[PDB]
């Protein structure tokens, strides 16, 4: 089930869910999230529509290779405001090359890709840097990095950045539950038991808080993709929750405005999560987008 492949020079833990002749779709996780965070209803729904789902741990999370260095965000932001290219252990482009490298390791020529949050930024970078490898792109609860966009609420930013008090399992899990409630979907909240199970499964997959600073530096260091995205010609779908307090909906709207011809779906009552109740709609949106894209000229 869980296999480890050399891709883009690093060891990537992944799962190819099959079937082998299915339409390949690579799923890219958000900041600090492991491949174990995807809802079963999303993966099963995609499989029931003929999609071969490939999920994987990004660098610095889960059971994929880990890197070194503690980047200072203030130094990165200073380089950007000076108009320079910031120095970080790795970039968003490197993380995009990881996913493309996994396609190479699986013998896949072109794939559909979908990414959530930071994963949405990664699939944007895939579209900018490797368009000849992509059939379609879906960017969910993500943003362009545009500086003029409304900021996240301070409560949501605090939920994203603050570390638990200690390494104790129940301390960490309960802390992560509390953080997820801050940016959950108001119309489709999870039960405490479901939220505990999700957070526990991720914790037990791998607890690696040291990796967060390096992923965050890659996010910040990439700046704005608005100008690059205007050159993207691969079919693009943007999904965003209207009630997202962590990545305000304007960031998804901005993504759709930049990529010419992008499709935009804004979901009422949806926050910064993938409620099981909305998974049939996500599946329908992704499947029809991918099927139509697969009929178009590359």
């Amino acid at each position: 089930t869980q296999q480890q492949a050399k891709a883009n020079g690093i060891s990537i833990n992944y799962e190819d869910r099959g079937p082998a002749d299915g339409i390949p779709i690579l799923l890219v996780n958000g900041y600090t999230s492991t491949m174990m965070s995807w809802p079963l209803e999303l993966m099963d729904g995609l499989k029931a529509r003929g999609f071969r789902v490939i999920r994987y741990d990004n660098r610095d999370v889960g059971r994929t290779e880990k890197f070194k260095g503690v980047p200072d965000i203030g130094e990165v932001v200073k380089a950007l405001r000076e108009g320079k290219t910031p120095e970080t252990p790795y970039t968003l482009s490197d993380m995009a090359a990881d996913g493309i490298g996994l396609m190479d390791a699986l013998g896949i020529e072109r794939a559909h890709v979908m990414g959530i949050s930071m994963g949405g930024m990664i699939v944007q970078a895939m579209a900018i840097n490797h368009p000849e490898r992509l059939v379609s792109v879906t960017s969910i609860m993500s943003t362009t990095g545009n500086y003029d966009l409304p900021k996240a609420s301070d409560e949501a930013m605090a939920a994203l950045q603050q570390q638990p008090a200690s390494h104790d399992r129940e301390v960490v899990i309960r802390h992560r539950m509390k953080a997820r409630r801050v940016y959950q979907s108001p119309a489709f909240p999870r039960s405490d038991e479901a939220l505990y199970a999700l957070c526990a499964t991720e914790f037990d997959h791998m607890y690696y808080p040291e990796g967060a600073s390096r992923q965050y530096a890659a996010i910040v260091g990439d700046g704005s993709r608005v100008e690059r995205l205007k050159k993207v010609r691969v079919p693009f779908l943007v999904i965003h929750g209207k009630a997202d307090p962590l990545v305000p909906v304007e960031g998804g709207i901005d993504t759709a405005k930049c990529v010419p011809g992008a499709k935009l779906e804004l979901i009422e009552g949806m926050g910064h999560d993938l409620p099981v109740e909305l998974c049939p709609r996500y599946v329908d949106l992704i499947a029809e987008h991918a099927l139509a894209a697969g009929r178009k000229a590359a």
